[PDB]
C-alpha cells in the first residue's frame, strides 16, 4: 500500500544493494576513461606536465587536477580531475564524456573551419566516447607484478615488433612505451630504469628501426583528439604526429643561435639588457610592442616591464633564443627571437635536425607602416641565417593556424607548409624554409 | 632531493588536498541531481510512461535504466543510480549529466526531420546547453524540515502571482505550482495527491477564464529543451511548447469502444476474424504476411511471428482501445488498419483530445493493387465514416513518424492537417488531424 513507490521486503533491499555493488567500480572505471583522455590531450596538444597542480583551460571550460605521478612517457596518474569556475570554485568532476565534449569543442576551434575535423559529416569526439562505453576494459597491471617479469614482458614485446621494412614507425610508442608507463604508474618498476632496459634491447636487434630508435629525437604517435585530418564514424580515425623521444638525450652541443646579416633595406641587432637599473630602452621597446593589442593578440605578453627585462636578460644569457631589433630604412620596427629549435618546445613536434632555426616575429610599428612588408623580411631573415650557419638544414616557424595574414606572409616568402601541429594554447602551420 | 616524479609530502600538503577532497561529495550529488533533472525531461518530453520500479530505456546510442523509487503524479520522479547498459544488460556507466545530454541530443537531432531548427549546422546541442551551465548558481533545495502547513502557504501564494489574462503564458501552471507540488512531493513535504487537491480549490474560487481551462482540459502547456523541431542552444536553451497529461484532470470517461466505420463505394471495411482453433484463421496469416513485407515493416516495426500476430489481434478485439480491421478494395483484400480511441492510447498525453476522439493507423499489403494515390482516397474515406460511426467524435487523428513524410503527405491530400509534431516513447511523429469542424 504504497502507490508511488515499491512496497519493501528485505529481498527488494537485497536486490537493488547487489546492484549498488558495481557502482564503486563503475565510478573507478570512468575515473581511468577521464584518465585517458587527459593524458592524450596532453600528448596532443604537447602540454608540459609537473608533479603538482595542474591547470588548464579546455573549450568552455577550466580544469584542474594534481599530477601525483610524473610519467616520462605520459603515463601520468592524476588526483581527482575537476572542473572549476572563474574565481577558481570546483562545481563539477570531470568525467568521460564532459571531457570529451571540452576536448571536442578546444580542438575543433583550434583547427581552421575548412578543416576535414569541422566537415559536417564528421563526427565528434563525443560520438566515439559515447560508441564505446561497452567496449571490453582492458585489464589493469597487476598490483604485485615483480620487475623482472615486468622486463621479461618488455623483451617478448622488442622482439615481437615487426623491424621489417613497411612497418608501422608508430608501433614502439603504442607498444613497449605504453607498457613502460603503464608499469610505471602501478609503481612495479621505476621507468627511467625502465627505458635504459629498453635501449639495450634495441641496440641488439640492430636493424634499420632499431638505430632509427636509438638515435632520432622524436617519435611516431597517433592522435585521436587534436589533429585537422580527424574523423569519428563513429570510431576514430587516428591522424600521424610527432612526440618526444624518451630514449633521446639531452642537451646537444649546438651553438647558440647566429646573429644574422639581412640585405636590402634590413638590418638586425640583438637587444641589449643594461644590468643597471631600468633594462634599457630595447627592453622597454619590446615591452611596449608587447602590450599593443595587436601583438597581445598573437604572443599573449603583455607583461609589466621587470617581467619582460628578465625574460630578455634569461634569453640573452642562454643558448636557446635570440631576441633582436629590426630595423626598415633606420626606423626600429619589429623584434623577434631566433632560437635553436634543438632547445624549444618545436623539439618535441617534428623531426627536427640539429642545427634547425626558428623565428618569432612581432611587427611593432605596423600601426604606422608596412604592406606587403611581411614576406620581404621573413625571406630576407631565413636566406640570411641559412648564411650565417652552414649546418642549419631549414628555418621554420609555428604561427597560429588562424593568423592568416601571418601564415601567408611565410608561404608567399618561400617557407612551404609541412603539417599542422598541436601546442599547448594553438594548432599552428609548421611553416618551413628549407635549405636546397 | 627525494621524488622526482612526484611531490615531497608533508602533512601540510596532505592538509590542502584533504580539504578539496572534502567537497567531491557534493559535487557527485549535483551531477547526480543534474542528471535526474535531465532524465524527468526526456521522459515528459518524449511521454514516456513511468511506473515505480525498475525503468528501462534506449536513448540514442545508449540503454539506460534506473529504479524509480518515487513516482509522481506531476513527473518530478525519484530515482536511483542511472546506470549505461550494454547488449546483455550489464552496466558499463554511471549516467553522468554530460552523456546523458548526449545521448539525448543524439536521439533528438535524429527525431526530427534534417530540415528542422534543430538539426540546422548553426543550432546549438543539449550537450553546450550543459557544458555552459556547470558553473551555475544551484537551484535551491526543499527545505527537508518544511511543514506541509508551509507547503500549502507558499502553494497558495503562488496561485495568486499566476498573470490571470495579461500576458496568458499558458506554461505558467506547470512551471510554477505544479513543479513546486513535485519537489515537495519529492522531498516528502506532503502527498502530491492531497496538493493537487489543493490546488484545484484555490482554483475553483477565482472562477476566471484560465482556471475554468485548467480544471476541465485533458492537457496542460509546458516547456521542452531536450525534444522538439524548433530547440536552438545558444549557449541556453530557446524553448518549445508542447502538451503534457493535465494532473488536475478526472477523465475516466464512459467512452465505448471504436465503432465500425462503413466505406461506400469501391472499399470495403470489417473486423479482423481470429479462430480459436490451431493457426488462428485466414485474417490473422493474412495479417501476418503483410506485417512481415520489407515496406510495411520498415515503418510498422511489427514483422512478428504468426503466434505473437494471432494474439495481438484477439488482445486487440477483446478490448475497448483498439479494432483491427481488413479493408477491401473492388474486391480485394488490400490493407489493414486499426481503429483505436485516442483516451486508450498513447496519444492522450500530447494534445487537448476530445474524450471521443479517434485513430488509424493503416498498412498497405497489397500496393500491386490501386498502385498510385488510392492511399489519400481511403485515408479520406475512412476520416468521414467514422465520423459517420460515431456522431459523438469531433476528429480523427493519426501519427505517422515526421520521418515517413510519404504518409503525412498522403494523409494532408485526404484532409487532415499536419498540426505539430509531438514527442512520442520511439518516435517524434506528425499529429495528423481531420476535425470535423
Ligand atoms: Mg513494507
Ligand atoms: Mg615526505
Amino acid at each position: 500500500h504504497h502507490s508511488s513507490g515499491v512496497d519493501l521486503g528485505t529481498e527488494n533491499l537485497y536486490f537493488q544493494s547487489n546492484a549498488m555493488a558495481g557502482d564503486v567500480e563503475l565510478a573507478d572505471r570512468a575515473r581511468r576513461r577521464a584518465c585517458r583522455l587527459l593524458r592524450r590531450w596532453l600528448a596532443e596538444t604537447h602540454t608540459p606536465v609537473e608533479p603538482g597542480p595542474l591547470s588548464l583551460r579546455i573549450g568552455p571550460v577550466r580544469v584542474s587536477a594534481e599530477v601525483a605521478y610524473r610519467s616520462p612517457t605520459g603515463a601520468h596518474g592524476f588526483g581527482p580531475i575537476r572542473v572549476l569556475d572563474a574565481e577558481g570554485v570546483p562545481v563539477a568532476l570531470a568525467d568521460p564524456v564532459l571531457l570529451a565534449a571540452a576536448c571536442s569543442a578546444d580542438s575543433r576551434s583550434r583547427s581552421l573551419p575548412s578543416a576535414p575535423i569541422n566537415a559536417p559529416d564528421a563526427g565528434t569526439a563525443v560520438d566515439w566516447v559515447l560508441s564505446s562505453l561497452a567496449d571490453d576494459e582492458d585489464d589493469e597491471v597487476p598490483a604485485g607484478m615483480t620487475a623482472e617479469e615486468a622486463v621479461r614482458l618488455l623483451s617478448r614485446q622488442v622482439d615481437d615488433l615487426p623491424r621489417s621494412p613497411g612497418a608501422d614507425p608508430w608501433s614502439l610508442v603504442a607498444g613497449p612505451l605504453a607498457a613502460i608507463g603503464r608499469f610505471g604508474r602501478a609503481g612495479i618498476a621505476d621507468e627511467c630504469w625502465l627505458l635504459e632496459v629498453l635501449a639495450g634491447r634495441l641496440r641488439a636487434v640492430d636493424d634499420d628501426l632499431s638505430r632509427s630508435w636509438l638515435s632520432s629525437p622524436t617519435l611516431a604517435d597517433r592522435a585521436v583528439l587534436v589533429g585537422e585530418g580527424l574523423r569519428y564514424r563513429p570510431d576514430v580515425r587516428p591522424v600521424p604526429f610527432d612526440v618526444p623521444n624518451p630514449l633521446h638525450e639531452g642537451k646537444s652541443d649546438v651553438p647558440p643561435p647566429p646573429v644574422p646579416v639581412l640585405g636590402g633595406p634590413w638590418s638586425l641587432r640583438p637587444v641589449e639588457v643594461a644590468v643597471h637599473g631600468d633594462g634599457g630602452p630595447d627592453v622597454a621597446l619590446v615591452h611596449r610592442w608587447m602590450n599593443t593589442p595587436h601583438v597581445a593578440h598573437h604572443w599573449n605578453q603583455a607583461w609589466p616591464l621587470e617581467r619582460w627585462r628578465e625574460e630578455l636578460a634569461h634569453q640573452l644569457g642562454g643558448e636557446h633564443s635570440l631576441p633582436c631589433v629590426v630595423g626598415h630604412e633606420g626606423r626600429e620596427v619589429a623584434y623577434l627571437e631566433l632560437y635553436r629549435v634543438t632547445r624549444d618546445k618545436l623539439a618535441g613536434c617534428y623531426p627536427y635536425g640539429p642545427h634547425d632555426l626558428g623565428v618569432h616575429i612581432a611587427i611593432g610599428e605596423r600601426e604606422v607602416l608596412g604592406r606587403g612588408f611581411g614576406s620581404s623580411l621573413l625571406r630576407a631573415v631565413a636566406g640570411a641565417l641559412l648564411d650565417a650557419d652552414p649546418r642549419c638544414a631549414r628555418v621554420v616557424a609555428e604561427p597560429n593556424v588562424h593568423n592568416e595574414a601571418s601564415v601567408r606572409a611565410f608561404a608567399k616568402a618561400g617557407f612551404v607548409r609541412e603539417r599542422e601541429i598541436g601546442l599547448p594554447a594553438k594548432n599552428s602551420a609548421l611553416m618551413v624554409f628549407s635549405r636546397v
